[PDB]
């Protein structure tokens, strides 16, 4: 439908097709249209573009159903809890210590992240797909080895201020940084990783 990054209140941006990861919606002018990646390459939910087909495992060739996201738990290592679908906004994931659970939104509604759930449609929705990606690599600064110690960080978990789709361990004055499971993204406020990227990268000024 060329009126589906209006009907969701989108910003121009790319977002996921939900049946075939070797597309992805473009929308463009207020207009979406429906577009090939290059070949060789698939939608990456996580970047937003299209990217190599080695660096996205949850779309495989060669099957009926190029999005995979039936073992996400297990294979991205995602919590327990709900998660929003890469790929589709009218459905979602369930993880229980490693097992999935694909479910489906009723009929005319939606899953929102905030809520863990799907609601009837509003006026500005599927907001999951509405983020700013990091950079694709993270470049972190030569010494950023010194973060914990010159900023005397207590032990334990703190933001990654080059990346919110990572956290900062802070052990004996030495630093680490650490990859959310992919497809999450680093909760400031409670310092734990979870499925909202809107909140966590930056989506609310996107609108």
């Amino acid at each position: 439908a060329v009126n589906l990054c209006t009907q969701y209140g989108w910003p121009n941006g790319n977002y996921p097709d939900p049946y075939d990861c070797r597309k992805y919606i473009s929308c463009n002018g207020a207009v979406a249209t429906v577009m090939s990646c290059a070949l060789g390459t698939v939608f990456n939910p996580n970047t937003r573009n299209c990217d190599a087909y080695g660096n996205v495992p949850i779309c495989q060739y060669a099957l009926p159903s190029p999005i995979v996201v039936t073992n996400i738990c297990n294979q991205y290592g995602w919590g327990n809890g709900n998660f929003y679908h890469p790929y589709n906004c009218a459905e979602y994931i369930g993880c229980a210590n490693g097992l999935t659970t694909v479910n489906a939104c009723g009929a005319g509604q939606y899953y929102d992240q905030a809520l863990g759930r799907c609601a009837l449609a509003g006026t500005g929705y599927c907001r999951q797909y509405v983020f700013t990606p990091p950079p694709a690599p993270v470049v972190y600064p030569d010494g950023f080895d010194t973060y914990c110690s010159a900023n005397n960080l207590a032990t334990g978990i703190h933001p990654d201020p080059y990346s919110c789709f990572s956290y900062v361990e802070c052990t004996f004055g030495r630093t680490t940084h650490m990859p959310c499971p992919a497809g999450l993204s680093f909760d400031r406020s409670l310092l734990v990783c979870d499925g909202n990227r809107y909140q966590n990268c930056g989506g609310n000024v996107l609108v």
